[PDB]
């Protein structure tokens, strides 16, 4: 039952700070046995992978985790990694590759909203980001504050979903992003930033500010 | 590998269309031979299975489904319900428990959103919703157009999380977003639309807010 996992680098390791790494996941070892994890470049040039890593499990299982650095501009230019698991419960290799979408690409629509009229009694308010019509799914999204990158913790991200049928190359997709600011903040003229990263984007992301009107 | 799934009511079948039904799924059978689901409570009572339901799929193997009809006082009250499988393949019995969340309830907070300016211009506009600030997290949301029901099809919730620390919300609170694309012209031509949220803590169960273009 042993299982193999290619996965891709996330929208900003890969266009926000450069520095993406390949992960290749192996369920279901039953143990180390001549185990072996490897990965391979399509073109010239060499891969560093970080050390792997083995975790045990409560279902009696081990896992196998390996990682390895890839650059934004080789990502880019369509050249395809793969990772093979070899093992002596393997009869045969398993290879899985991964490699930047080559399906249809369509670009995020970004629609922030100010807070409700009714939430401006409360003590704080919601700021939200509807991005949608996007291809491929994977997508990031994050929050600036008077231009500064808000943690992660302080807001929240539902998780990719395709459009309904009427929305509208195959299916788009959506998200919705949320941030509870201080409403004496955002009354006091903050200006906020809701940015997609995407590699469908002119620069591979798009931010549009949202702040109070007079 | 086979495997086996609970399914909890949905509020809508618990609280407004009164037909709640526990739901039990088995998955990734190479067979039907001798396979058997049997449904137990807490209480004394006899439960009444729906007729199990079987499907061939393209994948070769075969999946199950078994229906058992359960009272909302019942589900409200805690009881915990069991399905379980046997079936040749199986060394001994799969289980899976399917109860209610009884901690502290927080009704939803509902927050319509009209299109976006910059949509307008557009073929279609898109209506959304959010519904913050709730416990627990199980909730259902419903659109209507013109006091009719719009089709589950024609609108997507999103998969309900809690919400950031700082929202700040007992435990966590919880969201969800739903959105409906619609005919600009519908819009702009007047139609009311309303997104409900049908939720336990609600006084009457449900609530809703609506959107119509304004002057
Ligand atoms: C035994 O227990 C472990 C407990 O984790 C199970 O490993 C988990 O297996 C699933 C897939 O079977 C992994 O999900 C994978 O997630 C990645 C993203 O992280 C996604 O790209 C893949 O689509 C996939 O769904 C999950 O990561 C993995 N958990 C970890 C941390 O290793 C294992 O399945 C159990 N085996 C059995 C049958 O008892
Ligand atoms: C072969 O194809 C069938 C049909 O597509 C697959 O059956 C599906 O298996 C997945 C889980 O692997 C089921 O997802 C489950 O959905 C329930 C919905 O309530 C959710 O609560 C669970 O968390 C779970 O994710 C899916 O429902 C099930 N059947 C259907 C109708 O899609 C099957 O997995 C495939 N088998 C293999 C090994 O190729």
């Amino acid at each position: 039952p042993i299982q193999l996992y290619a996965i891709p680098p996330s929208p900003g390791e890969l266009y926000i700070s450069l520095d993406a790494k390949l992960r290749c996941l192996v369920v279901n070892l039953p143990s180390d046995s001549s185990l072996s994890v490897t990965w391979t470049r399509e073109k010239s040039g060499n891969l560093r992978p970080d050390p792997m890593v083995l975790q045990e499990h409560f279902n009696g299982t081990y896992s196998a985790s390996s990682a390895v650095p890839v650059s934004t501009q080789d990502w880019l230019s369509g050249e395809r990694f793969t990772c093979t698991v070899q093992h002596e419960e393997l009869p045969l290799p398993l290879s899985k590759s991964v490699y930047r979408n080559t399906g249809p690409t369509t670009p995020p629509l970004i629609y922030p909203f100010a807070p409700h009229p009714e939430e401006l009694s409360l003590s704080r308010v919601t700021l939200s980001c509807l991005v949608r019509g996007f291809r491929p799914r994977d997508i990031e999204i994050r929050w600036l504050r008077d231009h500064r990158a808000v943690p992660a913790t302080e807001f929240v991200t539902t998780a990719v979903l395709p459009e309904e049928r009427t929305a509208n190359d195959g299916d788009t997709f959506f998200v919705y992003s949320k941030m509870s600011v201080e409403t004496a903040k955002w009354n006091g003229g903050t200006v906020f930033a809701c940015m997609a990263v995407h590699e469908a984007l002119p620069m591979r992301f798009s931010q549009r500010t949202l702040q109070k009107q007079a």
